[PDB]
């Protein structure tokens, strides 16, 4: 830590403090994460390469304590979304955030690396219109908001698939759109139950399996499901395409990142900049 200087907090972080630092021999500016098998395996995400993940430098162990040294960038999107909130994030740019984040999504699925725990605070941006996933490969490596929770979760599976990542950005895509959460739950059961009364409870037809969850219950609300120009006005039949394939409730038919890149809401993507205000 003598490795650094003017080392200044920024706040919490899922799995400990985040800091942003200037290292000594270098200059850089550098993030800084302090967590409260695991070894190993967070070191191979030292391997990831993509333009929308967030670099992970250097893995430093000592006095039985973790620090994860990241790229840096100046904000995250829940930051922007509450500063968009009068306005709403133009459509071009709410279309670009999503085309990066699937194309970073493909990338870490593709190298069977899952999120599991997407939010728009570990999502961040830069001045030139670039977004970035942080934290990808933390929860499996390790072993609180369930907004952004996909229902299987909820459920109790024990089986995490990639489907899990894009549940969660679709409720992402939803909230930039809208400016309000989609499932704004405050417990595990609001949080289904939140679920289950816009997109209806599930069933055998819609989700074979549901009923044999390990925490189902046959006395769940039977709600009937809500139309998506209900869900999230005023976005075009496009992206309400899209968002009900992000959200469908069979983990197994919810559509991949990389088939979500050829949707047709992706014809006219453009890469503005956004304006921040650091
Ligand atoms: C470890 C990866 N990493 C790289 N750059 C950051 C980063 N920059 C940042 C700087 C100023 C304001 C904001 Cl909004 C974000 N912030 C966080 N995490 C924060 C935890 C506290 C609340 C805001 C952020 N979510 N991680 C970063």
């Amino acid at each position: 830590m003598e490795n650094f200087q003017k080392v200044e907090k920024i706040g919490e972080g899922t799995y400990g403090v985040v800091y942003k630092a200037r290292n000594k021999l270098t200059g850089e500016v550098v993030a800084l994460k302090k967590i409260r098998t695991a070894i190993r395996e967070i070191s191979l995400l030292k391997e990831l390469n993509h333009p929308n993940i967030v670099k992970l430098l250097d893995v430093i162990h000592t006095e039985n304590k973790l620090y994860l040294v990241f790229e840096f960038l100046h904000q995250d999107l829940k930051k922007f979304m509450d500063a968009s909130a009068l306005t709403g994030i133009p459509l071009p740019l709410i279309k670009s955030y999503l085309f990066q984040l699937l194309q970073g999504l493909a990338f870490c699925h593709s190298h069977r690396v899952l999120h599991r725990d997407l939010k728009p605070q570990n999502l961040l941006i830069n001045t030139e219109g670039a977004i970035k996933l942080a934290d990808f490969g933390l929860a499996r490596a390790f072993g609180v908001t369930l907004w952004y929770r996909a229902p299987e979760i909820l459920l109790g599976c024990k089986y995490y698939s990639t489907a899990v990542d894009i549940w969660s950005l679709g409720c992402i895509f939803a909230e930039m759109v809208t400016r309000r959460a989609l499932f704004p739950g405050d417990s595990e059961i609001d949080q289904l139950f939140r679920i289950f009364r816009t997109l209806g409870t599930p069933d055998e037809v819609v989700w074979p399996g549901v009923t044999s969850m390990p925490d189902y219950k046959p006395s769940f609300p039977k709600w009937a499901r809500q139309d998506f120009s209900k869900v999230v006005p005023p976005l075009d039949e496009d992206g309400r395409s899209l968002l009900s394939q992000m959200l469908h409730y069979d983990p197994n038919k919810r559509i991949s990142a990389k088939a979500a890149l050829a949707h047709p809401f992706f014809q006219d993507v453009t890469k503005p900049v956004p304006h921040l205000r650091l």
